[PDB]
């Protein structure tokens, strides 16, 4: 009795299951499928599976276009019913209603569970994936035609679920964000140093308190960290030619990450005093000191990785005048990363909020995935996309969410947020070319050993003793 399901003349979504279009490794979790057998099981009649649903619209744009799936959970809808019996045809040509006895269970058992089941998908959709609407008004228009032309009883209710789902979108993205985060206790004084409030003409590494550079960088990072969709990170989309539409949020992570960290590059190696170049370099450990405080493991590893870099790590002469408890704390910084971030993940795991995890090991985890899984599993001669890679990447996708839900009890300085939000070290210069630029100064200022070491001039005409990362009280 299989001509219960529908035909492949008239019905796509209800061939059988075979090793020549699904395989699988209790709801049964898919290794690989066909776009169709995904779809199908997107939206399967017999149980609901919100782990599937979750996984598939995070990552189904690594392999089907948004307008290809909305086409698609669309044609699944539209459901071929049953012709009716010989009697029920004998029925309506005596006049007579039908009985309809098969159309009616068909109805109840298989049509009704996949249209609610594409409805919670479509729900789904522009609940937690609202923007690709945003980026298509096509798709969004599609999408509203195809939930208003929705009728029926049982099906109404999620028809305005999800009217109402695009209402709120659409009205908060044309208000924009807002201040939304009272303080559940009261945010420490703002620290400051040689630079006075609102003098913005002055702020510098040296010049800022490094309380609160570490503090709005941690507030700047924080933020970033919040905001990076799952979706940014499938597929390696930040590294294709869409990357600023696919990757908007992750790409201001990593661009900030590394305006950063040459930032701290070009301030240690421009200055060519040696004595100064001390102090600049104390005083960055000093800030990574307070990124330790404030769990800011980003903040810690971008400046790990300044004084790890080829312009800065061979400058011995600066680093022998480093007190050596500084050199301990850039140490056991260091020590965070050894191993492949073995002491890094168990402090990661043990402290308590607010912290903002390293971002770096994330995106090397995940290419790490993309590179070492193949997009496609051939089985007799038809390739099923690989499932099981998306749901790899899916997962350390949802190690990164689990921390976006941490804000910090400190109070913005807008001057300073906008100074290291403005960080530009490269100026109009290519990244490769600027750090050419970086280890031809290094080599200035502390030439190769044979050669002698010059002194060069003072260029800070402050005090370069610093405050020390006590804070007032
Ligand atoms: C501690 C320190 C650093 C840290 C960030 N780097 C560092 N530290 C350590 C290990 C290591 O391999 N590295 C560098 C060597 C590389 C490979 O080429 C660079 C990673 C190994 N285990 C013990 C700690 C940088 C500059 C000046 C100092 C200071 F002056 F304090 F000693």
């Amino acid at each position: 009795e299989q001509m219960r399901l529908p035909s492949a003349d008239v019905y796509r979504f209800a061939e059988p299951d075979s090793e020549e279009n699904i395989i699988f490794e209790g709801i049964p979790i898919i290794k690989a499928g066909t776009v169709i057998k995904l779809i199908e099981r997107l939206t399967y009649h017999m149980y609901a599976d919100p782990n599937f649903v979750r996984t598939f619209l995070t990552t189904y744009r690594s392999f089907c276009k948004p307008q290809e799936l909305l086409s698609l959970i669309i044609e699944r809808f539209e459901i071929p019913e049953p012709e009716p019996t010989e009697a029920d045809r004998i029925a309506i040509e005596n006049g007579d209603q039908p009985l309809s006895a098969e159309l009616k269970r068909f109805r109840k058992e298989y049509i009704q569970p996949v249209q609610l089941r594409v409805l919670n998908v479509c729900r789904h959709w522009v609940e937690h994936h609202f923007y690709d609407f945003e980026r298509d008004a096509y798709l969004l228009q599609r999408m509203e035609e195809f939930i208003g032309t929705v009728r029926g009883k049982a099906m109404k209710k999620w028809v305005e679920s999800i009217t109402k789902i695009i209402q709120r979108k659409k009205i908060a993205r044309d208000n924009g964000p807002g201040h939304n985060i009272t303080f559940q206790s009261s945010p420490p004084t703002v620290e400051w140093h040689i630079s006075r409030p609102g003098h913005i003409e002055t702020f510098d590494l040296l010049t800022l308190h490094p309380i609160e550079i570490a503090r709005q960088l941690t507030l700047l990072e924080s933020d970033l960290y919040r905001a990076v969709q799952p979706s940014e990170l499938v597929g390696s989309v930040w590294t294709k030619e869409d990357k600023e539409i696919n990757s908007p949020n992750l790409l201001k992570m990593i661009r900030h990450t590394t305006n950063l960290t040459l930032w701290f590059e070009k301030c240690i190696v421009e200055t060519e005093n040696l004595e100064e170049r001390v102090a600049v370099v104390s005083r960055i450990i000093e800030i990574l000191q307070v990124f330790q405080e404030l769990n800011n493991f980003n903040g810690v590893l971008e400046v790990v990785s300044a004084m790890n870099s080829s312009p800065v790590y061979r400058l011995d002469h600066t680093f022998e005048q480093i007190p050596s408890r500084q050199k301990k704390i850039l140490e056991e910084a260091h020590e965070l990363s050894e191993d492949h971030y073995k002491k890094y993940l168990a402090k990661l795991r043990s402290i308590n909020p607010p912290c903002v995890p390293f971002f770096g090991i994330y995106l090397t985890n995940i290419l790490k995935t993309e590179e070492g899984n193949p997009e496609v599993l051939k089985r007799h001669g038809k390739e099923l996309i690989n499932f099981s890679k998306r749901r790899k990447v899916a997962e350390i996708t949802g190690e990164i969410q689990q921390y976006q839900n941490q804000p910090y009890c400190l109070r913005v300085e807008s001057d300073i947020k906008r100074f290291f939000e403005n960080l530009n070290p490269m100026g109009n210069s290519m990244e490769k070319e600027f750090t050419d630029y970086l280890f031809n100064k290094s080599l200035e200022i502390e030439p190769r050993n044979p050669k002698p070491l010059p002194r060069f001039p003072k260029k800070y005409s402050y005090p370069l003793k610093s405050p020390g990362v006590r804070p007032s009280n």
